[PDB]
């Protein structure tokens, strides 16, 4: 009745990959239940700003607590070489092969993805954490069609309401116009960058598209261009869209420091929606994901799971170099 380690796991598939993880399909022998798994090798992290890093993610983790629209962990170990996040398998797909897919989303659709994702950012922003990464690839569907935010390495933590912060970050086609003007910045940039997503499933292109018709010029169409809203839109979606992509944080959609999320749920946009029965997973969603074989590994991309199912042997003498110290305590079991 040792702590988990590695050992304690049979891996199944690979199922993705980013900047600096590995993510492997695991069963826990003990209990025969199936997790994600993500492999961080420590020779990636074990300068300076990297450790510090490392932390931030693992503490959204925790908050992510077992909220229905964040993948949850349910266990760090490390080895010698690598760190280990056993997290949520969640096998959906995401909102990219799906908008690659269908190409173009009902308001309604929308407005359910969109309700499930202010819910999961309220929640982050009620704990002190801006985002900072919310893009069409990082919201994953589950099972059963319901959302869940993925990917916390771009996170802000341990924010108080109204403090701010103004590191650079995130993915330039979402990037709110605050950032961009080197201003200090709070919760409001999720906002916006909800409103980038809402434009982009409604329209099934980005409100910036006309760049290639200057990835600094990305920046200035931002900045300084105004979005126009598809003819085919209804007046409540060109509504929530205009309000959501106002370039002043201090004016827009959900960023009123005390009436914020209370704006957005009264926005005539979501007048439909049962926030209590979104919240509680109780509205069936507007799309079943296909789950192929065994584990659904077909809404992955085949770059992935078609890979040998191994970590990489290390070489021991990169490997000796860690500073193992900084790696102290890494250990944790979910307390449920």
């Amino acid at each position: 009745m040792d702590p988990l380690g590695l050992q304690d796991f049979d891996l199944l598939r690979v199922i993705g990959r980013g900047s600096y993880a590995k993510v492997l399909l695991v069963r826990l022998k003990k209990t025969d239940r199936i997790y994600a798994m993500k492999v961080v090798k420590k020779e990636l992290v074990n300068d300076d700003e990297d450790i510090d890093w490392v932390q931030t993610e693992k503490h959204v983790f925790e908050q992510a607590s077992n909220h229905p629209f964040l993948v949850g962990l349910h266990s760090c170990f490390q080895t010698e070489s690598r760190l280990f996040f056993v997290i949520e398998y969640v096998n959906g797909g995401d909102l990219m092969f799906h908008m690659q897919r269908q190409r173009k989303l009902p308001e309604e659709h929308a407005r359910f993805y969109s309700a499930e994702i202010s819910l999961a950012l309220n929640y982050l922003h009620e704990r002190g954490i801006i985002y900072r990464d919310l893009k069409l690839d990082n919201v994953l569907l589950d099972s059963e069609g319901h959302i869940k935010l993925t990917d916390y390495g771009m996170c802000k933590e341990g924010l108080r309401p109204g403090d701010t912060t103004s590191t650079f970050c995130g993915t330039p086609n979402y990037i709110a116009p605050e950032i961009l003007r080197g201003e200090d910045y709070g919760f409001s940039v999720d906002w916006w960058a909800l409103g980038v997503l809402m434009f982009e499933m409604m329209a099934g292109r980005s409100p910036f598209d006309i760049v290639g018709s200057t990835e600094d010029y990305l920046f200035q169409v931002i900045l300084e261009k105004q979005i126009r809203i598809p003819r085919s839109l209804s007046v409540k979606a060109a509504s929530v869209l205009k309000s959501f992509l106002n370039k002043d944080p201090k004016e827009r959609l959900g960023c009123h420091p005390q009436t914020g999320f209370a704006d957005i749920q009264g926005h005539p946009f979501f007048r439909n929606v049962d926030w209590d029965m979104m919240e509680q997973k109780q509205v069936v969603p507007p799309f079943k994901p296909n789950i192929s074989g065994e584990f659904g590994l077909d809404n992955f991309d085949s770059q992935f799971t078609n890979e040998p199912v191994q970590l990489t042997p290390d070489d021991d003498d990169i490997v000796r170099k860690i500073d193992q110290s900084e790696f102290e305590g890494f250990e944790y079991i979910n307390p449920l």
